[PDB]
C-alpha cells in the first residue's frame, strides 16, 4: 500500500499517485497539510459522540429508529445501523455510522448536525473544509496523471461531501469477524482517517486481503466506482473491508465525495480513443446508486448493467 508524501516534488507526487491509482485504487498520504491537531480533535469529537447516552442518540434516529443505507441518502445528520452480529454467543452488536453532508454548508444542513458534544460544529466544519481542500488537491494530481486540465472535477462531480463516522464495537468471539463487508465505495473518491487496525484491501490480482496500516495522522485515499468508470478502467477502484477489533471499539472518519444524484456518469470523453473505446455507457447516478445499495451479488453490481465493448 503506497504511502505518498505530499511534500515531495510535484512531479514525483503526480507519478506516485498515478501509479497507485493504476495499480491499487488505494494509497495513503502523509505531510498532507491538514492540521494534525484538527484530526485529533475530530477523532475526540467522535469518541465523545459515540459515548453519549442513548437519549442523545435518539436525536439522530428518524421517526425513532436508525436510518438504513437506502435511497434517498439524505444529507441531514442521521445515525445508521447495519450488520447485526452476535458476540460471544451472547450479546448482539451492530456497526453504527453517524453520517451527514458537509458541502455547501447550508444553515439548514448545519442545524441538523449534533450540538453535543459542544465543539462538534466548530471542529467538524473546520475539518470538512480542510479535508475537501485536500481531496480537491488529490483530484488535481489525478487530473495531471490522466492528462486532463486541472479543475476537471471541480463541478457537480464533487457536489456531495458525505462525512461517515463509523463505530465498530469490539468483539473477541464474534459471529462473523467482518464488521463491514467488502465493497467498492460508490462515489468518486474517499478520504479515510483511522487510528486502529481493521481496514483491509483486496489485492485482486493476487486474490489476497491485506492490511491497510493505521497511521493516525495520515489519510487513506480510495477511489470509488464512479472514478473507475470515469477513467474507463485506467484506474482501479478500491475493494476494501473492515475486520472487527477483538479489544477496542474502532472509529473511522470517512469523507466521501462524489456527484449529485441528478448527474449523468460516463467515461471521460476526452480520453476515449479508437484503442480506448468506452467500457460503460452513460447512466444516471441515482439509478446506479439504487443498484449499488440494493444488489450485493458482485462488488461492481451497480455498474454491470452499463458495461459495453466487453471482449
Ligand atoms: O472504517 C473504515 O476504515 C472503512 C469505512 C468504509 O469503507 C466506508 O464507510 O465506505
Ligand atoms: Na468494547
Ligand atoms: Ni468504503
Ligand atoms: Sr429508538
Ligand atoms: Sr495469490
Amino acid at each position: 500500500v503506497p504511502i505518498i508524501d505530499l511534500q515531495q516534488d510535484h512531479l514525483l507526487i503526480v507519478q506516485q499517485i498515478t501509479k497507485a491509482c493504476q495499480d491499487f485504487g488505494l494509497f495513503q498520504v502523509i505531510n498532507h497539510g491538514v492540521p494534525e491537531k484538527l484530526m485529533v480533535e475530530a477523532m475526540e469529537v467522535y469518541k465523545e459522540f459515540f459515548a453519549l447516552p442513548a437519549e442523545e442518540k435518539e436525536k439522530f434516529q428518524p421517526k425513532g429508529e436508525p436510518a438504513k443505507f437506502e435511497l434517498p441518502l439524505e444529507q441531514k445528520a442521521k445515525l445508521y445501523v447495519e450488520g447485526e452480529r452476535r458476540c460471544n454467543e451472547e450479546f448482539l452488536y451492530w456497526k453504527d455510522t453517524l453520517a451527514h453532508g458537509c458541502y455547501p454548508l447550508h444553515e439548514e444542513l448545519l442545524n441538523s448536525w449534533p450540538e453535543k458534544p459542544p465543539t462538534y460544529r466548530d471542529v467538524i466544519a473546520k475539518y470538512s473544509v480542510e479535508v475537501r481542500k485536500l481531496t480537491m488537491r488529490i483530484l488535481d494530481y489525478i487530473c495531471e496523471g490522466l492528462g486532463l486540465k486541472l479543475g476537471y472535477f471541480d463541478n457537480e462531480l464533487t457536489q456531495i461531501q458525505m462525512l461517515l463516522a463509523n463505530y465498530y464495537p469490539s468483539c473477541p468471539d464474534p459471529s462473523t469477524t467482518i464488521g463491514s463487508g467488502g465493497h467498492y465505495d460508490g462515489n468518486l473518491i474517499t478520504l479515510l482517517q483511522q487510528d486502529l487496525v481493521g481496514l483491509q484491501q483486496l489485492i485482486v490480482k493476487d486474490d489476497k486481503w491485506i492490511a491497510v496500516e493505521p497511521i493516525p495522522t495520515a489519510f487513506v485515499v480510495n477511489l470509488g466506482l464512479t472514478l473507475k468508470v470515469m477513467s474507463n478502467e485506467k484506474f482501479e477502484g478500491s475493494i476494501h473491508r473492515v475486520v472487527t477489533h477483538p479489544i477496542r471499539n474502532r472509529i473511522s472518519i470517512g469523507t466521501l465525495i462524489g456527484p449529485d444524484y441528478s448527474c449523468t456518469i460516463e467515461p471521460i470523453k476526452e480520453l476515449i480513443s479508437q484503442e480506448n473505446p468506452p467500457l460503460y455507457k452513460p447512466y444516471p447516478y441515482a439509478e446506479f446508486a439504487e443498484i449499488y445499495l440494493s444488489d450485493k451479488s458482485d462488488y461492481d453490481a451497480g455498474v454491470k448493467p452499463y458495461k459495453i465493448n466487453q471482449f
